[PDB]
C-alpha cells in the first residue's frame, strides 16, 4: 500500500492513482517572481472561534487532528474563494532534517514542515461529496520553520507519545488551531489537489507567505512518532512530504503586492 519509502512513495504512486500524473497536482513551487498580485481576491477570513476539537489520530503517514464538521463552526471564507468552508481536520508534513519536510516550495526553499487545515464546501453537504467536485476542497497551508518555540502548538506535541504508533489515538478536545496562524494573512493561491493518495484534484490551495517558528524541541517531537503499528518494527514517521509537481497551465496569484 502506499507510503512514503523507496518501494511504495511518490514515484510509485501513480499506478494506483493514475492522476498522479494529472493537470493539477500538488504541491508545487511557489515561484515568487512569476505570481501575480490579484487585486479581485476579497478579503480572506478565517474564523476559528467556535472551533471544536474531537481527537488525535496517527494514521500511518501523518496525525490528524479532528474537528466536528456538522455545523458550521471553524470556517474559511473569502479570498479565492466563493461560500464557506468548514474545518474537518489539520496535519502536518515534516522531514527527518530541518532543511527538508515542507511540500510547497518557494522560489525552490524547502521548509521543515507544512501544516494543512484541510476545509470543505459546503454547498455539497459532506466531505464524501465535495471530493467529487472541482471546488470541493480549501486547504490552508502553513510553513514552519525551526526558531523560537510557538506555544500554540504544544498541545499537540505533549500528547504524541500517547499516539505512537499507526492506528492510535487519543482525545484532543479544547484545542484552538487559532494558536498555529502567524501574524499575516498574506497568501498566495492556485487550484490543485491532495497531496496524498487519492490525489483527487478538489483543491483550492491558498498557502500563507509568513511561516510560524517551531522549536527545535517541538519537531523532534514530531520525529519520534512511529509509520508501523504497534509490535512492528519501528520506522520512525519523517520525510511524509511530496515533492514538488508540474505547474502546467496554472498560475499562481498572490493576495499582496
Ligand atoms: N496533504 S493533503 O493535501 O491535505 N491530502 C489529504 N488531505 C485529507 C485527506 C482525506 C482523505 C483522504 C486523503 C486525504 N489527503
Ligand atoms: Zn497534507
Amino acid at each position: 500500500h502506499w507510503g512514503y519509502g523507496k518501494h511504495n512513495g511518490p514515484e510509485h504512486w501513480h499506478k494506483d492513482f493514475p492522476i498522479a500524473k494529472g493537470e493539477r497536482q500538488s504541491p508545487v513551487d511557489i515561484d515568487t517572481h512569476t505570481a501575480k498580485y490579484d487585486p479581485s481576491l476579497k478579503p480572506l477570513s478565517v474564523s476559528y472561534d467556535q472551533a471544536t476539537s474531537l481527537r488525535i489520530l496517527n494514521n500511518g503517514h501523518a496525525f490528524n487532528v479532528e474537528f466536528d464538521d456538522s455545523q458550521d463552526k471553524a470556517v474559511l471564507k473569502g479570498g479565492p474563494l466563493d461560500g464557506t468552508y468548514r474545518l474537518i481536520q489539520f496535519h502536518f508534513h515534516w522531514g527527518s532534517l530541518d532543511g527538508q519536510g515542507s511540500e510547497h516550495t518557494v522560489d525552490k526553499k524547502k521548509y521543515a514542515a507544512e501544516l494543512h487545515l484541510v476545509h470543505w464546501n459546503t454547498k455539497y453537504g459532506d466531505f464524501g461529496k465535495a471530493v467529487q467536485q472541482p471546488d470541493g476542497l480549501a486547504v490552508l497551508g502553513i510553513f514552519l520553520k525551526v526558531g523560537s518555540a510557538k506555544p500554540g502548538l504544544q498541545k499537540v506535541v505533549d500528547v504524541l507519545d500517547s499516539i505512537k504508533t499507526k492506528g492510535k489515538s487519543a482525545d484532543f478536545t479544547n484545542f484552538d488551531p487559532r494558536g498555529l496562524l502567524p501574524e499575516s494573512l498574506d497568501y498566495w493561491t492556485y487550484p490543485g489537489s491532495l497531496t496524498t493518495p487519492p490525489l483527487l484534484e478538489c483543491v483550492t490551495w491558498i498557502v500563507l507567505k509568513e511561516p510560524i517558528s517551531v522549536s527545535s524541541e517541538q519537531v523532534l517531537k514530531f520525529r519520534k512518532l512511529n509509520f508501523n503499528g504497534e509490535g512492528e518494527p519501528e520506522e520512525l514517521m519523517v520525510d511524509n512530504w511530496r515533492p514538488a509537481q508540474p505547474l502546467k497551465n496554472r498560475q499562481i496569484k498572490a493576495s499582496f503586492k
